[PDB]
């Protein structure tokens, strides 16, 4: 499995714009339109990212272009980010597709705050401690079973969460 298959895996893929968990306007694969609540800026923001006038559907096609972008941008999120492109540099495949999907879901600011929980998930001693403190954040509150898995991938560098 890659970062790909493990996204549209805790993304899902979606023709018609749907709500996310914090009730954001959002379509494809993960690809959040807007956080008002103006269906027409979502609309507007969407025939803009795809060119014509998609009255709020897509293709399969477009969407998969848009996920493209979008890992796209979480990586150069990750590499201009003064405290993740060393953790990632340093990463295995499996743990930088981890490291991908938090930047993905909550972006390069949200992660980067975490850093140091990260590189403790990596030791040996107690790194489950560092595991707990991500439970607390916004985000495992949010989607308990996808912060789960992926710090699941983070710590053993396999996929099994996956299964």
């Amino acid at each position: 499995m890659n970062i790909f298959e493990m996204l549209r895996i805790d993304e899902g893929l979606r023709l018609k714009i749907y709500k996310d968990t914090e009730g954001y306007y959002t379509i494809g694969i993960g690809h959040l339109l807007t956080k008002s609540p103006s269906l027409n800026a979502a609309k507007s923001e969407l025939d803009k990212a795809i060119g014509r006038n998609t009255n709020g559907v897509i293709t399969k096609d477009e969407a998969e272009k848009l996920f493209n972008q979008d890992v796209d941008a979480a990586v150069r999120g990750i590499l201009r980010n003064a405290k993740l492109k060393p953790v990632y540099d340093s990463l295995d495949a499996v743990r930088r597709a981890a490291l991908i999907n938090m930047v993905f879901q909550m972006g390069e600011t949200g992660v980067a705050g975490f850093t140091n929980s990260l590189r403790a998930m990596l030791q040996q001693k107690r790194w489950d401690e560092a595991a707990v403190n991500l439970a607390k954040s916004r985000w495992y509150n949010q989607t308990p079973n996808r912060a789960k898995r992926v710090i699941t991938t983070f710590r053993t560098g396999t996929w099994d969460a996956y299964k």
